[PDB]
């Protein structure tokens, strides 16, 4: 059973996304300016590798086209993405719901039995007064099968 370390400097897991040219060592979250900066992280801090939406956070650097998520609006639907952690190896096709703002979606882990998905959130802005990205894009990505 696939588990978060406790400890913040510690790799949680993998994320790809091929068409995009991205793998990243994922972090614990929440994605702050800290955890963002060791590398890809989990959005929230008490996320949880069972539910049915996961997120993860990472950088939009154009100084650098590929680093973290930079380059993620280079994957489109149907895209593949995978979630490796220490005994699985999750895969997710990107769907339509891609590189959007969250001005035009919104929406949580409401989800009753609706298949398991991801959220790659893209950020560039952290406000400390508040605790959040100021600016940010979405994609989901649903499991396959």
């Amino acid at each position: 059973k696939p588990q978060i370390p406790k400890d913040k400097s510690k790799v949680a897991g993998y994320i790809e996304i091929p068409d995009a040219d991205i793998k990243e060592p994922v972090y614990p979250g929440p994605a702050t300016p800290e955890q963002l900066n060791r590398g890809v992280s989990f959005a929230e801090e008490n996320e949880s590798l069972d539910d049915q939406n996961i997120s993860i956070a990472g950088h939009t650097f154009i100084d650098r086209p590929n680093y973290q998520f930079t380059n993620l609006k280079a994957a489109k639907k149907g895209s593949m993405v995978y979630f490796k952690v220490g005994n699985e190896t999750r895969k997710y096709k990107m769907t339509s719901i891609r590189d959007v703002k969250p001005t035009d979606v919104g929406v949580l882990d409401e989800q009753k039995g609706k298949d398991k998905q991801l959220t790659l959130i893209t950020c560039d802005d952290y406000n400390e007064k508040t605790g959040v990205w100021e600016k940010r894009k979405i994609f989901v990505a649903t499991e396959v099968k």
